[PDB]
RNA sequence: GUUCUGGUAAGCAGGACUGGCGAAGAGGAAUGAACCUGGCACUGUGCUAAGGAACCCAAUGUCUGGACAGAGACCGAAAGA
RNA sequence: CAUCUGCUCUGAAAAUUGAUGGCGCUUACCAGACAUCCGAUGCACAGUUAGCAGGUAGGAGGGCGUGUGUCUACUGGCGAAGGUACCGAGUGAUCGGUGGUGGAGGUAGAUGCAGAGCAGAUCUUGGUGGUAGUAGCGAUAAUUUGUCUUCAGCGGCAAAGACUGAGGAGGAGAAGGGUUUCUUCUCAUAAGAAGAGUGAGCCGGGUCUAAGCGAGUGUGUAGAAGCAUGAGCGAAGGAGAAACAGGUUGAUAUUCCUGUGCCUGUGCUGUCGUACGGCAACGUGUAUUAGCUUGUCGACACGAACAUCUAGACAAAGCAGAAACACCUUUUCUGUUCAAGGGGAAAAAGACCACUGAGACGGAUCAUCUGGCGACGUGGUUUUAUAUCUGUGACCAGGCCUGAGCCUGGUUUGUUGAGGAUGGUCGUCCAUGAAAAGACAACUAUAUGGCAGCACAGUCCGUACCAACCGUAUCAGGACUCCAAGGUGAAGAGCCUCUAGUGGAUGUUUUACACAUGUAAGGGAAUUCGGCAAAAUGGAUGCGUAACUUCGGGAGAAGUAUUGGUUCAAUUGUGAACUCAUUGUGACAAGGGGAAUCUGACUGUUUAGUAAAAACAUAGCUUCAUGAAGAGAGAUGAAGUGAGUUCUGCCCGGUGCUCGGUCGUGACACGGAGGAAAUGCCAGAAAGCACGGGUUAACGGCGGGAGUAACUAUGACUCUCUUAAGGUAGCCAAACGCCUCGUCAUUUAAAUGGUGACGCGCAUGAAUGGAAUGACGAGAUUCCCACUGUCCCUACAUGUAGACUAGCGAACCCAUUUCCAGGGGAACGGGCCUGGACGGCCAGCGGGGAAAGAAGACCCUGUUGAGCUUGACUCUAGUGUGGCCAAGUUGUGACGAUUGAGGCGAGCGCCAUGAUCAUCACGACACACUUGUUUAAGGACAAAGGCCAGAUGGGGAGUUUGGCUGGGGCGGUACGACCACAGAAUCAGAACGUGGUCGACCGAAGGUACUCACAGCGAGACGAGAACACUCGUGUAGAGCAUAAGGACUAAAGAGUGCCUGAGUGUGAGCACUACUGCUUGCAUGAGGGGAAACCCGGGCCUAGCGAUCCUACGCAUACGAGACACUUGUGGCGUGGGUGUCAGAAAAGUUACCACAGGGAUAACUGGCUUGUGGCCGCCGAGCGUAGAAAGCGACGCGGCUUUUUGAUUCUUCGAUGUCGGCUCUUCCUAGCAUGGCCAUGCAGCCGUGGCGAAGUGUUGGAUUGUUCACCCACUAACAGGGAACGUGAGCUGGGUUUAGACCGUCGUGAGACAGGUUAGUUUUAUCCUACUGUCCAAACAGUUGAAGGGAGUGUGGAUUAGUACGAAAGGAAACCCACACGUGACCUCUGGUGCAGCGGGUGUGCGGAAGUGCAACUGCCAUGCUACGU
RNA sequence: UAAGGAGCGAAGGAGGGCUAGAUUAUUGAGCAGCGAGAGGUGAAAUUUGAUGACCUGCUUAGGAGUAACAGAGGCGAAAG
């Protein structure tokens, strides 16, 4: 047959596009820090809004882009690095804030700009740290729960622009402003409603996929479809999960 | 043509024996691949075959019995007056 | 009288008109005989001749002709070759001469070399016919008259008549074209030839940057591709310094000429400058370069309402000129102009500054709103149009003259108003709506800078025209944009007009059949698969509006009434009166409505060119995988179901996916033992596999049999088999039910239909999603109201073609000689045989030419393909897994490998610890390697490369998927062997002919020598019986012989008993159609067997139990071995084993309805032919039955025929094509007689019937369900018989069924896909030829006639009278003449319907100044003559 | 007013909402010790354990609850 739909979409010509975009996303790398908040922009790929900031680096004025924590104003001085207070909105070495404490855009390892919370609504929680090893513990979003060291920077709040998937989009062309900027088809046609030239579930005088639909990890690409490596399926309810610190 | 097997049968399917048409014209059965007479270079005079002999159409008449049905010369059964 | 033989007779019915061959024959027949004649390529005689003589496929011998070579002989201007008429020679292929034409070359003999002879190939190229002066040439607005040319153009010019109608058939640009543009001449004409024509600082290109492309360099490659970075490039419609009027040419113009300007720079001469004002909001002053830095401009979505301006359009008054006047009118028409640049208001809308000090309150918008972070008020500051003036006069209208110049006007007011411009507000979004070049301000330094005059400069390329573009063209198609008047009306709708632009194949009143349209008595879907097509409804205003619903909707529900002109009131609500001959959204424009069911939620999308859908999409719902990012879990990808409401039961046995451990297996490397060494051997061994768990909103799956309740039925209850679990809740003859047209109710006169119920449901059912509704479908289906030419049943009229005529002028197709009936024939003839008939012409028509299209698409065959699938065969990319490979450095412990000095148990193995090399974790440093944490972080790990080895692998690649066959498939095996039967008494001998057997078994069931029988039957012998052991007599096999069938065998070949391993070893010859195989037989040998010996034995009493080349295993002796020699491996020879059952021997799964190619009537799906089982119809006999009684009527059990209208059986004709079911329409034939006419019998009183005979003239209907033929009901009737003609009839129609490509459901399949199962959507071409048929002319002067031959026509029902009669116990109950009607036939318009071309009238919208006369769009009342039936 | 509402003074109660903490217990994982049974009942079987259960240590992760004191005690319109 035929190359299938999902590898198509993967070539190079179908990458999305920059040519709109503000600049790169991440912390300045300087030991300490004051810089002001210019302005509060959206950007056209993406729903959390974003927050220009001015910095002084020799004498030259100089310009960053950070995600907008929700509590800011444009205007606001705000403090980067060692010896910035417990404020909202500041950014502060991981070690020197509070367990239980909610924290965003948080570096993985020192000076890599910031990783982990980026999406609308979003927070990581401070659960542990180790005096001895100078590791901390973090629960993420999915649930995961990391070790970074205490050197790493964290931003003090919340992501703006929560409860965005509260309202349902009603209509066809709802959706199609959502999807215009994503990767994924839309609007995307059924496999069995495909001949057997253009899908691995194609063909037959009913619409069936007259095969199990779980395949395995290493099959290959151009007939890996349906539920990939798939431990379990269905509605049922699963088993307790296993936690450390 | 003579015989045989399967089949209700068939211008049906399949064997055996002796001559044909295929690869065979000519005269005769009104017409017909295979039936009757009889096997072909080219001319001329006579004679016969098979089949014909009121007329179409070259050659026809005679004797003795049957037969009356728009019958027969071409043409079907068991049963009958 | 009874039998038998001959001829006649009865049994004896088929579809166009018919066949002893015809006409005829009764003395042309049947049977028995007789005469002699006619008749072959045969026979006789005679010529010619080698004479011995037919011939396909095929084979051989001898000759004729063509282009060129070598030689010999000749020839041509006193006319060569060629070509054309005649004449001679040869059986023939061919050859020779004579007379005209032609104008320079040509042969005869013998040999040599070949591109060496045409009727055909749907042959190749070129040229020409018939058809044929024919088919056609005419969609759109329309044309007439005079006059000149033209020389014969509806060409030009005047006057009329029309049309596009400002979302034009008008005026311009772009893309595309390229001289098509202008002048002259000529026809050569959508034709040529010769000239001429496009002028810029201010218009556009050359500039900037979008999405993006990229030279070079780095890395890579055999060279490439690719990847990282990046000079340069990227918009004639995005950004982008500065111009406008009026004139002029045959053709250019914001480009030329006149006038008035502007931008960017340069130089001269004058003339001034080095600062101030306001509480402030800010002003006055035309101001230099340069630089940091901060900001602004360039610089931006959609939608709605409200202001203001400008084009435009109206109406009054003034003047100037036009139109109109039988009458009337100060009625009607055209004009009344002001650019860029300069100067400049009031106004409206917003910002802001000073004083002031406000509320349970003031201000303010069409709408939101607004104020102590300062309201109202009073005075100011600033930003954004426009009117008006100047632009020095141009331009227009009119008058007077004129081959030129003068003169006069261009004045005032009101209403409205963009489809253009601008301003400040408001709404929407999980969507927030480009860059850069180039500018400007503030701040800091620095200063000869501003203005006026005059002068100079600004290169290069494009510039004509389009109705001329792309479609083979002068093609009804396609193709990016701009400007836009008046009336009617909501409206750049339709209809009518102003500005501007427009047109030719000719004449004829012109039948039939058409194509676009009108109208119709009475009836109203009876029509048809189906209301398909048409009709009906229609705008605005008011009254009045149901079920159900997600509460939004349904809804314009439905149902009803009103509407013109005039003259008034009243001011947006509207009222009232008067008036008209059909009435008023008068023309144009303009919904039919209701009740239900199946299905998809909705708007949206799709097979360009047969499918618009129930298919796809969609919002919502659920599952899966991941912490990797230029992205970061409200994320990024992969699947399934299909909005909302309400539910979503049970199963992890199989298949897949996933998790955990090894107990086993499982590669290469790395080790070990041995040997002179190679080859082998042993260990070792990840992931996988196996094993144990999880998982169905993963693939999917979800039962049988018995009994049992006070009538019968049914079974809550019991028992039994069975499993991974045995279909829960719901729903149903449903788009899913075979039987099936299921049963019951309702709808109709009548229901293979619809709806409601019921349910053991062939084969319903839960995100392979189940069930109940709303709103919305050019979706499928049933019914009702309105409405109608769909129909009964057709008639009349209009336009355009068509017929005839002038001008112009083709094609398909073609072996052609073409009237029928029967016969035969390749089984349906135009041509052949025997009969019936025989002419040409013009216009129509569709019976035939199995008419033309196109090497049948269906079906089979080919050792021909291609797309797609997987549990087919053999490989492969990707993904995982192991060991090894760039000398990192140094610590600690550990297991492991190799050998000593210790200890235990009757020097052994086992237990202690001490020295020698690798080596697995763990630490701590920095040097390889990694990363924009980069003057940095990690770190010998990772990540990325390389060489070998295992695992997985329809993601891909190649290929295969036997044969015979009463076509193929499914089934069997007639595919290798053996016996019997038949195949007309040797042997042989076919069919999916008949009855069967084989793929082995046995140390004896083999070899030998000797002994004796057997199966039964008749007597006996305790328990002991039908049947126990023992005896005597008979006993030709009635028994046995392992295993089919046949043959064979008696002191044995059978049953016993003894001994043996001949079921030896070498090497020959033969038989069975004889290779393999099986058997028969010769000679030589054994320290061979059995027997006294003669004799016998190298398997089974005989006929069946089996297999090549190459490779490999084993036995046997004799060989070979590379320069030489020794050994370990190897190679030769003979013979046996390991195996091919498709058995004289390839290594192999499906599907195509998306389909291709070569062929086949060697072979299926129609018709025809032969047959007639089956279907239908008729005879013979007489057992019984009929109230008696064989036979009025019947007729068992048996027996003989006919028919082709049923279905089989067979494959003769057609696969380079004979259009396939039913209906509609129309004609003819058959009889086996339903009605109607004449008769005979009766169990015939009469009435009504029943059985038969001669007879085919005239009849045999309207409907409901269904695609039907068929069936079954209702209504009528004299009666509602049965059939044929290529299952009559598609260049006659229709297209409902079946049977291409889309899609749903059930059942089957792992799947692609299947299903004489159900459902819905699905292109019907061409006659102009010949012949037939229908009419028309000629053959046939004119007037009056004749009648050969051909055609043919009237059929039936009722009433009255006989008569309440005959006849019958009664009840009942018949038989001419006359009159009324229906159907059919032929005519006719006096009457009555219908039609409206000629004729008279009326109104609506808009044109010609009014009235009168009238155009266009079309509407409407009456109606001559004519034609017609619903009339006579 | 030994009718009602407003207010003052000292005090009492598991009455209610919110913020920040707590001693144990029941399960689950990690690691260590030991080497055969644990559980459950009237009596037993399903079941789990040499992949080391049970019991005893140390670490951790969660989500509920407030024993004994505690009563013919208190509070609230009732539910509590
Ligand atoms: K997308
Ligand atoms: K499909
Ligand atoms: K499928
Ligand atoms: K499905
Ligand atoms: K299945
Ligand atoms: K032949
Ligand atoms: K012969
Ligand atoms: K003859
Ligand atoms: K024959
Ligand atoms: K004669
Ligand atoms: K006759
Ligand atoms: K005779
Ligand atoms: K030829
Ligand atoms: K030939
Ligand atoms: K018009
Ligand atoms: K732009
Ligand atoms: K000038
Ligand atoms: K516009
Ligand atoms: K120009
Ligand atoms: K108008
Ligand atoms: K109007
Ligand atoms: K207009
Ligand atoms: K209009
Ligand atoms: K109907
Ligand atoms: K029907
Ligand atoms: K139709
Ligand atoms: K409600
Ligand atoms: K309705
Ligand atoms: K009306
Ligand atoms: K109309
Ligand atoms: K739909
Ligand atoms: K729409
Ligand atoms: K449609
Ligand atoms: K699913
Ligand atoms: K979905
Ligand atoms: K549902
Ligand atoms: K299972
Ligand atoms: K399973
Ligand atoms: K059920
Ligand atoms: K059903
Ligand atoms: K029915
Ligand atoms: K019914
Ligand atoms: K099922
Ligand atoms: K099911
Ligand atoms: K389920
Ligand atoms: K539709
Ligand atoms: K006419
Ligand atoms: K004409
Ligand atoms: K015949
Ligand atoms: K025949
Ligand atoms: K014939
Ligand atoms: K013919
Ligand atoms: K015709
Ligand atoms: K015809
Ligand atoms: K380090
Ligand atoms: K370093
Ligand atoms: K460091
Ligand atoms: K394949
Ligand atoms: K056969
Ligand atoms: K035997
Ligand atoms: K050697
Ligand atoms: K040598
Ligand atoms: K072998
Ligand atoms: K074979
Ligand atoms: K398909
Ligand atoms: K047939
Ligand atoms: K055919
Ligand atoms: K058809
Ligand atoms: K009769
Ligand atoms: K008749
Ligand atoms: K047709
Ligand atoms: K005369
Ligand atoms: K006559
Ligand atoms: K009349
Ligand atoms: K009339
Ligand atoms: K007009
Ligand atoms: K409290
Ligand atoms: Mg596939
Ligand atoms: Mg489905
Ligand atoms: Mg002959
Ligand atoms: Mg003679
Ligand atoms: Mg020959
Ligand atoms: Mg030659
Ligand atoms: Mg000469
Ligand atoms: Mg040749
Ligand atoms: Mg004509
Ligand atoms: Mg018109
Ligand atoms: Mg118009
Ligand atoms: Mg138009
Ligand atoms: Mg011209
Ligand atoms: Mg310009
Ligand atoms: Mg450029
Ligand atoms: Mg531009
Ligand atoms: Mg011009
Ligand atoms: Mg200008
Ligand atoms: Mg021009
Ligand atoms: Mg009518
Ligand atoms: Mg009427
Ligand atoms: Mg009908
Ligand atoms: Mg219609
Ligand atoms: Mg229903
Ligand atoms: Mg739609
Ligand atoms: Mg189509
Ligand atoms: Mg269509
Ligand atoms: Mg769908
Ligand atoms: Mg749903
Ligand atoms: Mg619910
Ligand atoms: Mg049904
Ligand atoms: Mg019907
Ligand atoms: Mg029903
Ligand atoms: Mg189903
Ligand atoms: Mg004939
Ligand atoms: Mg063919
Ligand atoms: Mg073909
Ligand atoms: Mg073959
Ligand atoms: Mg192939
Ligand atoms: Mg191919
Ligand atoms: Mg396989
Ligand atoms: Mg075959
Ligand atoms: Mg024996
Ligand atoms: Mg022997
Ligand atoms: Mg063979
Ligand atoms: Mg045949
Ligand atoms: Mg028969
Ligand atoms: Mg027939
Ligand atoms: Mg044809
Ligand atoms: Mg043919
Ligand atoms: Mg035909
Ligand atoms: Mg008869
Ligand atoms: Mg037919
Ligand atoms: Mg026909
Ligand atoms: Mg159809
Ligand atoms: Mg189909
Ligand atoms: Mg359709
Ligand atoms: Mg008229
Ligand atoms: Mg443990
Ligand atoms: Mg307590």
């Amino acid at each position: 047959g035929k190359v299938i739909r999902t590898l198509r979409l993967q070539k190079e010509h179908w990458k999305r596009k920059h040519h709109k975009s503000k600049g790169i996303v991440g912390f300045p790398t300087l030991k300490n820090c004051e810089a002001t908040v210019e302005k509060i922009v959206h950007e056209s790929g993406r729903p959390a809004p974003l927050a220009i900031i001015n910095y002084k680096k020799e004498e030259k004025n100089t310009k960053g882009l950070l995600v907008a924590i929700e509590g800011i104003y444009e205007g606001q001085k705000i403090q980067i690095g060692e010896n910035a207070s417990l404020e909202l909105g500041n950014v502060c070495p991981i070690k020197e804030i509070p367990e239980g404490s909610l924290v965003s855009m948080v570096e993985k390892k020192p000076k890599d700009g910031g990783k982990y919370v980026k999406s609308p609504g979003c927070y990581a929680t401070i659960v542990y740290h180790n005096k001895l090893t100078n590791q901390t513990t973090i629960k993420l979003p999915s649930g995961e729960r990391v070790r970074v060291t205490g050197e790493s920077r964290a931003l003090l709040g919340i992501i703006a622009g929560g409860g965005k998937d509260d309202k349902p989009l009603l209509k066809a062309v709802n959706a199609y402003y959502k999807y215009k900027t994503k990767g994924k088809p839309w609007p995307r046609v059924r496999g069995v409603a495909m001949n057997p030239v253009d899908h691995p579930h194609g063909g037959g005088n009913h619409q069936h996929v007259g095969h199990p639909t779980t395949v395995s990890r290493n099959a290959p690409v151009n007939g890996r479809v349906g539920l990939v490596a798939a431990r379990r399926t269905g509605r049922k309810k699963g088993s307790r999960k296993i936690t450390v610190n």
